[PDB]
DNA sequence: CCGACAGCGCATCAGC
DNA sequence: GCTGATGCGCG
DNA sequence: GTCGG
């Protein structure tokens, strides 16, 4: 059902970037994915209506699509110079719905206009403009692996008590990723507790020219650009995030940023039946009254599986 | 019917 | 200068 | 836009 999900995704993107209606966005998105997993060529709006996340208005749009091959509303959207321009601009990192809108109002509409108007771009936006094409590219797995070995080894060289894990679709074993997401921790950093834990690692990664640009950086989160070394033809630049997490919240962190999103959802749901609440930071027990107690000591991803009485599940699954 | 729908780190800005 | 609000990405 | 209380 690629026609229906593409229609929907377009609707989702139009709501997010142009309408600035984040909930309609997520609703269209939820609907698409749900329809992705449906093992039959949808024949009617009503049919899809049965799905969770598919309601009356979408079932109606599905009928119109099936019947006419197109969606009238989507058509008019694409024909509207302002909507399409705003929609395109948001593809630049650091340009969200607010900036895109403001740019199209003053006649700034294209990549070329941005380059002509770099005087009006913040640092994040310039970098986003700069690597516009590379950021939309997928990172094939074998490159992730290469990138991993470098981060882990450079982190190893700074301080070897540093623990680092590359999460995301990658840890679940995907053949490609959109960026690199790295969780870092250290015995000296805890809920209760150093000045430059993240810095030394960010810095050390600049020393060997792996990290090439900085979008943001602070005591706990770094957002930036990296690139693999080449012999021969050069690699695309990639987005990399690095999170510094306290050691007593690291595995909850690892569990969270490993996903999937749908999976986490089921874990939390299950965790409830058993009398535990799980967030990005901690697992805590619930009193009979629904009152969370203190966070429980987690020394591994499995500890969490143990608490909520679940068969430990390997990231791939 | 009507509110909820993730909300957090960092960069930047408005308002003092 | 200082504090809190907002935009953004991420998810 | 869809859900659920
Ligand atoms: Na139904
Ligand atoms: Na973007």
């Amino acid at each position: 059902n690629g026609g229906i999900t593409d229609m929907l995704t377009e609707l989702a993107n139009f709501e997010k970037n142009v309408s600035q209606a984040i909930h309609k966005y997520n609703a269209y998105r939820k609907a698409a994915s749900v329809i992705a997993k449906y093992p039959h060529k949808i024949k009617s709006g009503a049919e899809a209506k049965k799905l969770p996340g598919v309601g009356t208005k979408i079932a109606e749009k599905i009928d119109e699509f099936l019947a006419t091959g197109k969606l009238r509303k989507l058509e008019k959207i694409r024909q509207d110079d302002t909507s399409s321009s705003i929609n395109f601009l948001t593809r630049v990192s650091g340009i969200g719905p607010s900036a895109a809108r403001k740019f199209v109002d003053e006649g700034i509409k294209t990549l070329e206009d941005l380059r002509k108007n770099e005087d009006k771009l913040n640092h994040h936006q310039r970098i986003g403009l700069k690597y516009f094409g590379d950021f939309e590219k997928r990172i094939p797995r074998e490159e992730m692996l290469q990138m991993q070995d470098i981060v882990l080894n450079e982190v190893k060289k700074v301080d070897s008590e540093y623990i680092a894990t590359v999460c995301g679709s990658f840890r679940r074993g995907a053949e490609s990723s959109g960026d690199m997401d790295v969780l870092l921790t250290h015995p000296s950093f805890t809920s209760e507790s150093q000045p430059k834990l993240l810095h030394q690692v960010v810095e050390q990664l600049q020393k060997v020219h792996f990290i090439t640009d900085t979008l943001s950086k602070g005591e706990t989160k770094f957002m930036g650009v990296c690139q693999l070394p080449s012999k021969e033809k050069e690699y695309p630049h990639r987005r990399i995030d690095i999170r510094l997490i306290p050691k007593d919240q690291y595995y909850c962190g690892v569990l969270y940023f490993t996903g999937s999103d749908i999976f986490n959802k089921n874990m939390r749901a299950h965790a409830l039946e058993k009398g535990f609440t799980i967030n990005e930071y901690t697992i805590r027990p619930l009193g009979v009254t629904g009152v969370a107690g203190e966070p429980l000591p987690v020394d591994s991803e499995k500890d969490i599986f143990d608490y909520i009485q679940w068969k430990y599940r390997e990231p791939k699954d």
